[PDB]
C-alpha cells in the first residue's frame, strides 16, 4: 500500500538513457527519457513511489516458439517481477493475451524514409518499380509485418525483400539510415523512429502515411489494479496537451 | 448464450440505414462500417446480438446539475446494453464510470468549413465573431471544450456555451447543414470530415487535429467482455481487416 513499485525498462532512445550532468544522480534520477518523464507523472497523479530496474535479458518481450516460455519485460510482468514495463512496449495481440495494457500513450505506425525531393509518394510507388532499392532492419518489427501481410502491395514488397535480403535487409538501424543519405534507398521503419530521424537530418522525410496502425502502452500483469488507473491518467495527460509537449520535448530537433 | 443488447446511434458512414425499397428486419435494417466490425467481433467472440438505437439519441455526457449521464454511456451504466458499438470515443471522463476496449479507430477534433477562405486554424476562428462555430450536443467534442484549460478553446467554449441553442447542433446532419447554408464552422472528429469532403467537394477541413484519441467499444464497468473485445480489436488490426473495412466506407 506503502509499497514502492518495481518498473522495469529498457535502453532505448529518446525513451530511457542514462542522463549526462554535471550534478551528482543517485538511483532513479539517473535515467531520463520520455517514458521516465511518463514514469514521473504517473507517479505524481496516482501516488506510488517506485524503482526502476533494467530488464535482465535486455529484451522487451517475445513467446519461445518451441516451449512456449516469455522473455523480456513480458515475463517479468507474467512472473510478478515487476509491477509496470514503462518503456515503448508494442500492444500487440499475443501479448495482450497474457499480460495487460494500459490504453496506448503513443499511436504511430510503419512508414518509409527516403531523401526529400523525389516523386515518390507511397509504398505503392516503390513496390510497382525496381530502380530504388527498399528494405528494413532484420528481424525487427516491420520486416515482420512484412513477411505476413497478406495486403497486396506489401506481400510484393516482402517478395521483393526476401529475395534481395542480402542487399536490402540491414543489421540495424543506423546502417539504414546510412543507406537512404548515401543511396537510393528507402527504408521501412516506425513512424516514432522516422519522426527522429528527420527531425535530426534534414535532407530526409517520411513518405507516404502509417502502413499499419499501432500503440505503445504500459505493461502490467493480468490483474493488476493499476492498470485501469494509469489508463485513465494516459487519457487525461494526453487531453490536457501534456503528452503531446513531452513527445516535443524528446523529439525535437 | 443469450443474444447481447448492442446500442449504437446513426452516424454515417459508421451506422446508417441500408436503402431498400421494402421494409428490411432487425439487425438487417443496418450497414456501416461499425455495424461491420460488430459483426467480426462477434465470429471471433461467437455471440448473437440485437443492435438497437440508442434510446435519447446521444454519445453520451454528464449532467452538470444532477451529475447524471445520458446517451450510450448511459445505457452501459444501467446495464441496458451489453455493447455500445459505434463511433464513441475514449474519453478519461468517461472510462471513469464505463469500460472501453483498446481504440479501433483514431481520430481528433478537427474543422469543417467552407473552401477558399483565410481561416486556418482554430486560432482565427477564436479571435473573431462573424463566423459562428459549435459542436454535436452532448458528444465528446463539445465536453472537450467545455472541460479545457488551453487558452484557445477556453475562449472558443465561451462563445460556445454563450450561444448553445443556436451553435451547438442536434446531429452532425444538422452541423453539416449550417456549414453549407450559413456563415458557420463545424468542430467534428477527422474520421468524418474525410469520410464528408470526400462527398462534399465545397467543404474541406480547417487546421490539423486539435487532440489525438481513439474510437473504442464501450461496455459496462467490469465487463468480461471488455478484455475480450480488446483482443479481438488486435486480431483483426494486425490481420490488416481494420483497415480494409476503413477503406470500403471511405471510398
Ligand atoms: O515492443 C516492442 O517489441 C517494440 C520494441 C522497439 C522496436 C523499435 C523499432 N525496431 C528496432 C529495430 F531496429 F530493431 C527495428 C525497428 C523496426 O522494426 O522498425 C522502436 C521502439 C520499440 C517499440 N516496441
Ligand atoms: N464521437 C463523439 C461524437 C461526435 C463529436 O462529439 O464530435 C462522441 O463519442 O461523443
Ligand atoms: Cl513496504
Ligand atoms: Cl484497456
Ligand atoms: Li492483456
Ligand atoms: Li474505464
Amino acid at each position: 500500500s506503502n509499497r514502492s513499485l518495481i518498473v522495469t525498462t529498457i535502453l532505448e532512445e529518446p525513451y530511457v538513457l542514462f542522463k549526462k550532468s554535471d550534478k551528482p544522480l543517485y538511483g532513479n534520477d539517473r535515467f531520463e527519457g520520455y517514458c521516465i518523464d511518463l514514469l514521473r507523472e504517473l507517479s505524481t497523479i496516482l501516488g506510488f513511489t517506485y524503482e526502476i530496474r533494467l530488464v535482465e535479458d535486455g529484451k522487451y518481450g517475445a513467446q519461445d516458439d518451441v516451449n512456449g516460455q516469455w522473455n523480456g519485460m513480458v515475463r517479468e510482468l507474467i512472473d510478478h517481477k515487476a509491477d509496470l514495463a514503462v518503456a515503448p512496449l508494442t500492444i500487440t495481440y499475443v501479448r495482450e493475451k497474457v499480460i495487460d495494457f494500459s490504453k496506448p500513450f503513443m499511436t504511430l505506425g510503419i512508414s518509409i524514409l527516403y531523401r526529400k525531393g523525389t516523386p515518390i509518394d507511397s509504398a505503392d510507388d516503390l513496390a510497382k518499380q525496381t530502380k530504388i532499392e527498399y528494405g528494413a532492419v532484420e528481424d525487427g518489427s516491420t520486416m515482420t509485418f512484412f513477411k505476413k501481410s497478406k495486403i497486396s502491395t506489401y506481400d510484393k514488397m516482402w517478395a521483393f525483400m526476401s529475395s534481395r535480403r542480402q542487399s536490402v535487409l540491414v543489421k540495424s538501424s543506423e546502417e539504414g539510415i546510412q543507406r537512404v543519405l548515401t543511396s537510393d534507398y528507402a527504408l521501412l521503419m516506425e513512424s516514432t523512429t522516422i519522426e527522429f530521424v528527420t527531425q535530426r537530418n534534414c535532407n530526409l522525410t517520411q513518405i507516404g502515411g502509417l502502413i499499419d496502425s499501432k500503440g505503445y502502452g504500459v505493461g502490467t500483469p493480468m490483474g493488476s489494479p493499476y492498470r485501469d488507473k494509469i489508463t485513465i491518467a494516459i487519457l487525461q495527460l494526453q487531453e490536457e496537451g501534456k503528452l503531446h509537449m513531452m513527445k516535443e520535448k524528446w523529439w525535437r530537433g
